[PDB]
């Protein structure tokens, strides 16, 4: 195979490189490096920059040489012209064409730690001890278990393999026995050869990528302060290849944590992985719930603080954690997160970390092209930081939308870049700039004929191509070409199944196999002509193809809509301030010149006049209300909903695509542009069932709203599906219970109507008051009571909290329980007016339940009214207010006439 | 505390079973150690031999004392 | 730099001045205030606008220098 990399860093003025051989095995090298730097020259070369004017090209012979050259003639008032980085040239300069390779021998290591500690483990001090470490390892598919036996929490027993496979009745834990087919466990009876233990593991089989959930955050700090702490920075340094551990500190955002950077590794958290990679929004990303979500796979329910369970039952403990790791492996098995990480270092000719960074990225590809086509990269400027305005978003009026059709376009900066080719050297200058609102109604005459137009007031070439655009065209035809290429992997795999059940019963030999195209019928013939284990061969063979396929597809994906918030920081290399307020005034003018454009064909259409039906929107969807057609057209004519949708997506058919052609090529001549690529779709659509009286689509604020969508990008539902954002159903300060029944009322009042939403309340607020009081209980933190104590009574601005915790101290003066300590945790049940206790609320310690003895007294005495209202009302009030709605009704109407 | 805790970046010789203050305030926690000199944010430092910093510290005090005299 | 590019730490004195003052007084220094040259200056400036540090626009006419020797 090809000769492809590992992990490239930098060691004084030596370039060090771990990679793999010809012969698929673990290599590293060192290698002088010897940079080429460019300068700007008045005689004849062949190499030229962006903008066209010659340079020359110099060798050095040292790192240092190449800086001090640099800052030599930084300081001279002199522009220095290629990559300051040297990484990215070396790697681009050793391989040059594209690399090809196997994802099997990267050494791809997950890790996860257990720490029993007293209070919360703080990774930064890491005062407590580690007692499971579970590192699984992908070559040799195992997965080490380091137990610690005998702790300063007291010795406990041994791990069994056996019992923890068997089910939890009997004793078990229920872990796959697959798994402990590969669960290498040690215990260790201290803490010293442990660590040291795991310290030459990682010797031994060095990753090539260190990953896990929530691992610079948690694990990789925790891990290396304890190791500096108990063994000392010399071993501690021992994690990298070339010993260097580098201690980074900031964490701007907040300043909270600490991260870390062990060079030689790559560390990738899988968390900030799934985050950014996955386009998806849950109510907690916190790794039980997004397992969940991805795998159908909880484990079984514990009881108790965790701090705890390993002076109660180790053994889950242990088991707890071998789930754990395991767990993330199953994501990534769903996902492929990090063959998306591999494709994209591979492509881009990069180190793997700079994954994390986009800029890095752009640059790396941008360079890469460049320099294939004998040209040279720009000095990276330096700019203060002009914050520039932010997103146009449309002004929502609370009103209930029933039939909304809501449509946002593709890759709308994307677009807007080959709209305006802005690349540094394709600006030509200004032109007179008039109001804003000119633009918006198009009174502004032409800015310019032969020359590009952009709102920004500024002027760019029309002929010359930009690099810039030059990217995004090649990307996207990547794109377009691995998306034919799953459609081509997909019907492959469906012959090959095909094949399969028909029945083949012949030799066994595999056949000249190819990938990422299209198989011929002669080639399924010869694979008819092969035995069934063939035949499973070659649909894992199509499998793996196409799984590959999606890591190109999202790749590029990925980079198209990462190139936009790329372009407008600082410190990317053709960072220009005039493009990008072009380009984010631009979005805001095409928006707003859809929705005018809109307005007024939808009123001609309908006869009417100065009538508005776009609803809310930002800067790229537009989520116009569309209800007048389906009136116009007549509601009788409908009988079920799908004729419903299939009228109105008829409708929005012949309705798309010359009203947005004719609504762009006015823009497109005004802004004098090569072709206009922005164009918009029909991905969402929303109705109230036919035959009810839900309101079907409320608007309650600016993003915070629900519709019942029935067909999200053709993709049509049997039964109409409710998305739901803003609203307290996804928000956690309320309990679940809460949130299960805010999102029926949410589908009751959307699909149902007022007399089901009136009944639902009814159920409900009988049901609420007989609930058990442990949930219904707020959570909150009790401290400083001493300070709001007066003789064990309330005192001045006693929190409602705390004044709950002294109630309770009261009322459990004598009852033989422990006091509530500063610092713990307590659920407070509020109290109306008059109790015997005397006040208005109480709180009892977490994880605990009422006294007995005045269980019943407080039960009877309990105010849930106010809790109910601020846990459940709270929300129908502003929807029903919103949507023309009540959420309970005490006058007639009807009993008069 | 320094001089008498016998403090210092080279005498840290381990961690001890760390209990909450105020079971240490009120004495009724248990004895943290009986083999080094122990600190009660949960640290355990060696008896014997007087940290670079208390030896500083030590001879400081002495300067103070004999040029007060 | 090289070392640090290794990981292994470069004991010493990264500061050589100090090194310098240690190397080449080592006993205890013995000085006398007769012979430090230390200077006391203040300033005051005609001008119709408040004074500004950086600008330095006006012109100086009254400065007074202290000197101990």
């Amino acid at each position: 195979m090809k000769e492809f990399y590992i992990s490239i860093e930098t060691v004084g003025n030596n370039i060090v490189e771990r990679y793999i051989d010809e012969n698929g095995k673990e290599r590293t090298r060192e290698v002088e490096y010897l940079p080429t730097m460019f300068r700007h020259c008045k005689e004849e070369s062949k190499y030229k920059d962006i903008y066209g004017k010659n340079c020359a090209p110099q060798k050095f012979p040292s790192m240092k040489d190449a800086r001090d050259w640099m800052k030599r003639m930084e300081d001279i008032g002199l522009e220095a012209l290629g990559m300051n980085d040297f990484k990215l040239a070396y790697i681009s300069d050793t391989y040059g064409s594209e690399i090809v390779y196997d994802r099997k021998f990267v050494r791809v290591a997950n890790c996860d730690i257990e720490v029993t500690g007293d209070k919360f483990p703080d990774p930064m001090k890491a005062e407590y001890e580690i007692d499971a470490i579970t590192h699984y390892d992908s070559i040799d598919d195992r997965f080490y278990v380091f137990d610690l036996l005998n702790s300063m929490y007291g010795s406990v027993s041994k791990w069994d393999a056996k019992l923890a496979a068997k089910l939890d009745c009997e004793g078990g834990d229920e872990v796959p026995q697959e798994i402990l087919d590969r669960v290498i466990y040690m215990p260790f009876d201290n803490e010293r050869d442990m660590l040291m233990e795991y310290i030459n593991l990682w010797e031994q089989k060095r990753p090539a990528i260190f990953t896990g959930w929530n691992i610079e955050g948690f694990a990789v700090p925790y891990i290396m302060n304890r190791v500096k702490m108990i063994l000392g920075e010399r071993s501690m340094k021992r994690f990298s290849p070339i010993g260097r551990v580098k201690s980074k500190l900031i964490q701007n955002m907040y300043g909270s944590k600490e991260i870390y950077s062990i060079d030689g590794v790559s560390i990738l958290d899988y968390l900030d992985l799934y985050k950014k990679f996955a386009f998806t929004n849950l109510p907690s990303f916190s790794l039980e719930s997004v397992a969940q979500h991805e795998t159908k796979k909880g484990k079984l329910p514990y009881d108790g603080p965790i701090n705890k369970l390993r002076e109660t039952n180790h053994q889950r403990y242990i088991s707890y954690n071998i789930i754990d790791v395991e767990s993330v492996q199953a994501i990534d098995k769903i996902r492929g997160f990090i063959d998306l990480v591999l494709s994209m270092s591979y492509y881009a000719k990069m180190p793997f970390s700079g994954v994390m960074s986009p800029i890095k990225t752009w640059d790396a590809i941008i360079f890469n092209s460049l320099k294939g086509e004998h040209k040279v990269i720009p000095q990276q400027g330096s700019h203060v930081k002009q914050s520039f305005p932010g997103a146009f978003v449309f002004e929502p009026k609370p009103i209930a939308r029933r039939y909304i059709m809501s449509f946002d376009l593709t890759s709308l900066y994307p677009s807007i870049i080959r709209q305006v080719n802005i690349s540094p050297e394709t600006i030509r200058g200004q032109f007179k700039v008039h109001p804003i609102h000119e633009y918006i109604a198009g009174t502004a005459p032409k800015p310019s004929d032969e020359y590009s137009c952009s709102p920004n007031g500024w002027m760019y070439d029309k002929h010359q191509e930009g690099i810039i655009p030059k990217e995004i065209a090649k990307v996207f035809f990547q794109r377009k070409d691995w998306k034919k290429k799953m459609f081509a992997e997909e019907m492959n795999a469906e012959a090959i199944k095909k094949i399969i059940m028909k029945g083949a019963g012949s030799c066994s030999t595999k056949p000249e196999v190819e990938r990422y195209v299209k198989f011929s019928d002669d080639f399924l013939n010869e694979l008819s002509n092969y035995t069934e284990s063939v035949l499973n061969s070659l649909i894992e063979e199509c499998e793996k193809a196409a799984t590959l396929a999606n890591t190109n597809q999202l790749n590029r994906k990925i980079l198209i809509n990462s190139l936009y918030g790329a372009l407008g920081n600082i410190h990317f290399r053709y960072y220009d301030l005039r493009n990008a307020t072009a380009i984010t005034i631009f979005g805001q003018v095409g928006i707003q010149w859809i929705a005018r454009k809109i307005n007024e064909y939808l009123n001609k259409v309908c006869g009417t006049n100065d009538e508005d039906f776009i609803a809310a929107g930002d800067t790229d969807s537009v989520y116009v209300c569309v209800d007048k057609v389906i009136e116009k057209v007549g509601l009788d004519r409908f009988k079920e909903q799908n004729d419903l949708v299939e009228f109105m997506n008829q409708f929005g058919k012949k309705k798309m695509e010359p009203m947005i052609d004719v609504a762009y090529r006015e823009l497109c001549d005004y802004m004098n542009n090569r072709e206009h690529l922005m164009h918009m779709d029909r991905e969402a659509i929303s109705c109230p069932p036919l035959g009810s009286k839900g309101v079907g689509g409320f608007w309650k604020a600016k993003k915070r709203y629900a519709l019942n969508v029935y067909d999200m990008e053709d993709k049509r539902f049997a039964e109409p599906h409710l998305k739901i954002m803003g609203m307290e159903t996804q928000q956690s300060s309320t309990p679940k219970a809460v949130q299960e029944a805010l999102e029926e009322s949410i589908r009751r009042i959307l699909q149902e109507g007022e007399e089901s939403v009136q009944e639902y309340y009814k159920n409900f607020e009988k049901e609420y008051r007989q609930l058990d009081y442990k949930v219904i209980a707020e959570v909150k933190t009790a401290n400083d009571i001493a300070k709001y104590d007066d003789k064990g009574w309330p005192g001045f601005k006693c929190p409602f909290h705390i004044r709950g915790v002294l109630t309770y101290r009261r009322a459990v003066s004598g009852l033989g329980v422990a006091p509530i300590l500063d610092g713990n945790k307590v659920m407070v049940l509020p109290l109306r007016e008059g109790n015997p206790f005397g006040d208005k609320c109480i709180a009892w310690p977490s994880g605990t339940e009422l006294p007995k003895e005045i269980r019943s007294d407080v039960l009877s005495w309990i105010d849930h009214s106010t809790l109910f209202q601020k846990s459940f009302v709270k929300p129908l009030a502003g929807m029903c207010e919103s949507a023309g709605m009540d959420y309970e009704e005490k006058a007639s109407l009807d009993f008069l006439f």
